[PDB]
This record gives structure tokens, sequence and C-alpha cells, in this order.
């Protein structure tokens, strides 16, 4: 990692090698006072295309439950690329610890999922590009979710639709929203729908299992109708028949207690101010980046 820089603006909070953002350095923006996670690409080196177009895409989705792109420094040895940090772990282990999640409590964080993934759909040109096995939480006490778009190991094949392990084309959107049943399934639950119960991680039993639709909700698991109806309208192995993302937005049990707040950073109990981020003109982002194929 290169020395620290641009210390009048950030402070040093630690460097951490492991996780969603991979080897990289925590800061806190001293004027926002926002927590940040600084990626470096080495000068000249990775600079290419593929990067270039990462971080305009990425730059444009301003979303409460998506990590947001704040910014990028040029330092004289690596590229910085300066990003929102959520350092409330992931919702995984928030699941673990609890061991279940009530009903109430899934449909409140089921809520962010669907807005942050029907946000990502309407923004992105070319899908098939969410993974919401490593969805985070932030550090707030109220969590909020935050779904991870970037990329500058692998985990439960549950999570991947059935037309995605065997067909050769397919719809990405339709295959999030098998990913967001089973997120939905494994906050309900406490354990992944499709998974050998617990003891062993059969990747062949899984896919047989993922395949044939084949779930079974636990007895000692009290779930609402509603709640039971949309997990078998999300977990139908044909794509076209298999509720959307709109029709989940209009579904009883994702409509109760649905927050009008959903979309907004700055709440009556959650401050943010886009003012108060690095807001770099594309332009301005370019000029660095060009400028950062200097070595």
């Amino acid at each position: 990692l290169p020395i620290m820089h641009d210390s009048d603006r950030y402070e040093l909070v630690k460097d951490i090698g492991s996780g969603n953002f991979g080897v990289a350095r925590l800061m806190r923006d001293k004027q926002s006072n926002e927590l940040v996670a600084v990626k470096y690409i080495e000068r000249g080196e990775k600079i290419a295309a593929n990067v270039k177009r990462e971080i305009i895409n990425h730059r444009s989705l301003r979303h409460p439950n998506i990590v947001r792109f704040k910014e990028v420094i040029l330092t004289p040895t690596h590229l910085a690329i300066v990003m929102e940090y959520a350092s409330g772990g992931e919702l995984f282990e928030r699941i673990c610890n609890a061991g279940r999640f009530s009903e109430d409590e899934a449909r409140f964080f089921f809520q962010q999922l669907i807005s942050g993934v029907s946000y990502c759909h309407a923004m992105q040109v070319c899908h098939r590009d969410l993974k919401l096995e490593n969805t985070l939480l932030d550090g707030s006490p109220a969590p909020r979710l935050k779904i991870c778009d970037f990329g500058y190991t692998v985990g439960t094949p549950a999570y991947i639709a059935p037309e995605v392990l065997l067909k050769k084309e397919y719809d990405g959107k339709v295959a999030d929203v098998w990913s967001c049943g089973v997120t939905l399934y494994v906050m309900l639950v406490g354990a992944y729908p499709f998974e050998d119960p617990e003891e062993p991680k059969n990747f062949r039993k899984t896919i047989h299992r993922i395949l044939n639709v084949q779930y079974a909700i636990p007895d000692y698991v009290h779930i609402s109708p509603e709640c039971r109806h949309l997990i078998s309208r999300i977990f139908v192995a044909d794509p076209a028949k298999r509720i959307s993302i709109p029709e989940i937005r209009n579904h009883e049990w994702f409509l109760k207690n649905l927050p009008a707040d959903l979309m907004n950073d700055n709440t009556m109990t959650t401050q943010f101010d886009e003012s108060d981020q690095p807001g770099q003109s594309i332009e301005e982002i370019m000029q660095i980046i060009a400028e950062a194929t200097v070595p």
C-alpha cells in the first residue's frame, strides 16, 4: 500500500486486506465525517478501459442501499479510488448472530434490498452483476443494507438461479429476483433454502435441489401466508413465470409498513449531504484517470 496522503481532508483509520473491499485502506473524511474505503491501482498498469467504465458507471449510482462512489485521487504512485465503506459487517453474520430474523425484521431488510436492486435495474445498461450473498450493513445502530456493485471466495450455489446453471442465455433481472428470494429465505429461516439442512455442503446435492426447486420451510418457523406466497412466486424454476421486481413492489407482504423514506439518504433520523461529498465532474474524473496512466 502507498503511504498516507491527503491527510488534510482524510484521517487514516486502518489498513485492511480482507472483505468485500479487499485490500483497502479505511479513512474518515474530516469534512463530511463519512467513513470510506480507499482502493489503489498501480499507475499506468490496470488503468485500462475496464477500470474507466467501472468508475463512470458506478459514479452514477446514488441510492442509500448501494455502496457509493466518492472520488478518485491521484497519488505519485497509484490511482486512489475512494468509496463509501459499510462498517456493520455482512447481512449474513447478523442473521447468524440472531439465529433467524422475525417476519417484521426480514421485511425491513427485504424492502431495502428490493429498492436497491430496482434502482440498479433502472440505472445499469448491461446487467447480470449482483453479488447479493455478500450484502453488507452500514455502521448505523439501525442497520441500512448496502449492496456492493464494484470490483477493482465464491459462495453458495443456492444463490444461482436454475436458468443461470442450465441455459446459455438468460435475463439477469429475473435471476436477481431468485437471489433476493434466497436472501429472504435465509433471513427468515437462518439457513440456505436448497443446501443440505446444515452439516454437508454437497454442491452436487444443492444443485440438484435448486434445479428441482426443492425447498422446505421447517415446521418450527411460522411464516404468514402472504410471506409464504411471495416465496412460492420467487422460487419458480421457469424464469418467464417468476414474479418480477415491480410485481414484488405491489405484493401485500412487501407493502406492509413500507417506509416512505426508502430512497432518501437524509431523513428525520439520518444525516447526509450530497454537497459534502467530493462530487467531481466526470471531466475532472477522466482527467485524473488519463493523468494516472503516466507512471
